[PDB]
C-alpha cells in the first residue's frame, strides 16, 4: 500500500461543513483539483482508496458516489454492510487501514485518502506515523457547523511546494483560496 493522506477544504474560522454542504457555495476548479489528487495514482494496475465518514458519503450527491476510478471505502459501526454504490465498509480507520493488508485489497491499492469528516480527521492526525495532509485555505470566513480538527506545526511542516500542486493565489465565484501540503512523520 502506498502513502496515506489527508484531503480537506477549510475556511479561515476553519470550517468544513455546514448541515452536510459546502459552507461556500460551489468552486468548479477546487473540486477538479480534490478529483485529480485523489484520482491520480503513480503505480500501474492499481487505484487509489478513499476513506470517508458516512455522513461525508451521504454529503456527496447521488451522480458522483461512488467516487469514480477509486475504491470506496465508509466507515461506520451502526452500518451492517457497504451504502448503495460503495464498495467497502469498516468500523474504524484502524480497521480500515487493516483491510488494505488483507488479500482482496493488498495487490489492488496505492494512495490512500481521507476525505473526512472532523472525527476521522483527528484520528487520522494523531495517529503515529507518515501522514501528508492536502489543504486547501479558503480566506474568508463562512458559518459553519463542523471544523477542521487543529494542525500541530510542531509536528506537520508546510512543504515549499509540492509537483501537481498550484503554489500562488486561486479565486473563484470573487472568493480567493490556496493549496498547502503539510507532511508529518513521527
Ligand atoms: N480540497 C477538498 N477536499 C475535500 N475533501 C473535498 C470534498 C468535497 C466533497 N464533494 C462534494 C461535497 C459536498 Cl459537501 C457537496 C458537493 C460535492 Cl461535489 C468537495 N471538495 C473538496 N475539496
Amino acid at each position: 500500500v502506498g502513502s496515506l493522506n489527508c484531503i480537506v477544504a477549510v475556511s479561515q474560522n476553519m470550517g468544513i461543513g455546514k448541515n452536510g454542504d459546502l459552507p461556500w457555495p460551489p468552486l468548479r476548479n477546487e473540486f477538479r483539483y480534490f478529483s485529480r489528487m485523489t484520482t491520480t495514482s503513480s503505480v500501474e494496475g492499481k487505484q487509489n482508496l478513499v476513506i470517508m465518514g458516512k455522513k461525508t458519503w451521504f454529503s456527496i450527491p447521488e451522480k458522483f458516489r461512488p467516487l469514480k476510478g477509486r475504491i470506496n471505502l465508509v466507515l461506520s459501526r451502526e452500518l451492517k454492510e457497504p451504502p448503495q454504490g460503495a464498495h467497502f465498509l469498516s468500523r474504524s480507520l484502524d480497521d480500515a487501514l487493516k483491510l488494505t493488508e488483507q488479500p482482496e485489497l493488498a495487490n489492488k491499492v496505492d494512495m490512500v485518502w481521507i476525505v473526512g469528516g472532523s472525527s476521522v480527521y483527528k484520528e487520522a492526525m494523531n495517529h503515529p506515523g507518515h501522514l501528508k495532509l492536502f489543504v486547501t485555505r479558503i480566506m474568508q470566513d463562512f458559518e459553519s457547523d463542523t471544523f477542521f480538527p487543529e494542525i500541530d506545526l510542531e509536528k506537520y511542516k508546510l512543504l515549499p511546494e509540492y509537483p501537481g500542486v498550484l503554489s500562488d493565489v486561486q479565486e473563484e465565484k470573487g472568493i480567493k483560496y490556496k493549496f498547502e501540503v503539510y507532511e508529518k512523520n513521527d
